[PDB]
């Protein structure tokens, strides 16, 4: 059976962050919801790439449970997630199932927010690591992915391909992801 | 006074080869047209992620000319940019005026179509190759980024940065790529 995934879309968020998981991760054969934080309408992006969701996140709530839940950076798009109830909820829920969260540039923001992982490595876009280790709940980590058990981080657009391919074989293992890579032509 | 960029989309775009150009020539401050081959609507990319365009095609060619035409790939886009009249009247203007055109994947199986930039060294997607080449107009290169003169390729997904700053150099000049480069994390 398909692994499945939701991606939650906030205006803000940094569109190569949101569409190169989303793309990547259909790619490897996830079923990947793209779910938008506000409603079901067009989301502007941090660079003003509009992206219409699959569904509004309350409606994708309904069709869980996720074996990941990915949340894009963007400064902006990373505190409409940290403000959210409902991304409260879902990632509390998704933290208690023992399944994966996924997080990228200023995305793990979220996660501190709402009170996740905490005692985890993590990595940040550099300068989102002050925000990021108020308090010092993480550890603090300057790999390009950081994976410790079901929290996984990485920094930046540029960190973007592998981040996903490490979601990719977080949920469909080393061999899929590694085929799904060859034709991306990376280096 | 800024440059600007027009970026051709059509179904069945590589979403990838859409957002990573729009999103770091955005950072580069190029004033940067989405534009829709169909028309106003949205657009359904090769990996089912829908962008909104900021305009048909029919009105952003009123408003140009622009610094660089940007064709991505996807087979399906490309075929669709391949086909349209639309698309080989701005790329003959383009080529006419001696303006930059950037194409990546199966992107540059357009130029082909539309008899754009022959004698040029080009790269492809290792997979469109041989539809590039046939007949022999166009001298292969395995460059990642390739440029000759006023006709800039690139291979697929992942060489969507190394591109997408190519341009940015050419427009913009090598330290502003520089400077739109670092807070990116690329390795």
């Amino acid at each position: 059976a398909s692994k499945r995934a939701l991606v939650i879309l906030a205006k803000g968020a940094e569109e190569m962050e949101t569409v190169i998981p989303v793309d990547v991760m259909r790619r490897a054969g996830i079923k990947v919801t793209v779910a938008g934080l506000a409603g079901k309408d067009p989301v502007q992006c941090s660079r003003d790439v509009v992206i219409c969701p699959d569904a509004s996140l309350e409606d994708a709530k309904k069709e869980g449970p996720y074996d990941v839940v990915v949340l894009p950076g963007g400064n902006l798009g990373a505190q409409n997630l940290s403000e959210s109830a409902a991304v409260k909820e879902i990632l509390k829920e998704q933290e208690n199932r023992k399944g994966l969260i996924a997080a990228i540039c200023a995305g793990p923001t979220a996660l501190l927010a709402h009170e996740i992982g905490f005692g985890s490595k993590v990595t940040t876009h550099p300068l989102a690591k002050d925000k990021m280790m108020n308090g010092g709940h993480y550890t603090y980590s300057e790999n390009r992915v950081e994976k410790d058990g079901l929290i996984l981080t990485s920094r930046g657009p540029g960190t973007s391909f592998e981040f996903a391919l490490a979601i990719v074989e977080a949920l469909n293992g080393k061999e899929v992801a590694a085929q799904v890579k060859a034709p991306l032509v990376l280096k």
